[PDB]
């Protein structure tokens, strides 16, 4: 129930979101990718506002979820990054399949959380995106460390 640590997999490829360059102190404006590597620079947290909103925290560094750019409607494939700021547009809807696989729902816009080009199997680096459509390859699981 969402606290503690988490490593965030996507369910097709099996890789886990990471920032770029899988530093403990990213700059704001780093991308999220998908990496197979774990360790402690792939922790996140999630924040319980209420309701089943949630911020996405990344351990190492603090600094949370945001689409690029903080918009309340930003467009298909806007990158995921980290930034230090709180507001509205970084806020997420986790909604389960049914059998403890998830769907990660933008609030703002009702976009999900997709690999950039939505393959079963992304390369390590390729970016963590929105998008509108669903499909097996926007699923993700929480493993609890
Ligand atoms: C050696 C090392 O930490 N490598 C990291 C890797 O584990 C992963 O975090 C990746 C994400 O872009 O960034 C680096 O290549
Ligand atoms: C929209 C705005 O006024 N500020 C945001 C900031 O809060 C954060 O969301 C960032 C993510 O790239 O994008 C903008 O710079
Ligand atoms: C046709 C096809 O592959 N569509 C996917 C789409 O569903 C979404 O996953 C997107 C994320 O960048 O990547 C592709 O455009």
């Amino acid at each position: 129930h969402m606290d503690g640590y988490y490593k965030i997999k996507h369910k097709a490829s099996g890789k886990f979101v990471h920032p770029k360059g899988g530093s403990s102190n990213p700059p704001n404006d780093t991308n999220l990718v998908l990496h197979s590597d774990k360790h402690e620079r792939m922790l996140f947290q999630f924040v319980d506002l209420g309701d089943g909103y949630y911020k996405i925290k990344h351990k190492a560094s603090g600094k949370f979820v945001h689409p690029k750019g903080g918009s309340s409607n930003p467009p298909n494939d806007t990158n995921l990054v980290l930034h230090s700021d709180k507001h509205e547009r970084m806020l997420f809807q986790f909604v389960d399949l049914g059998d403890g696989y998830y769907k990660i729902k933008h609030k703002a816009s009702g976009k999900f959380v997709h690999p950039k080009g939505g393959s079963s199997n992304p390369p390590n680096d390729t970016n963590l995106v929105l998008h509108s459509d669903k499909h097996e390859r926007m699923l993700f699981q929480f493993v609890d460390l």
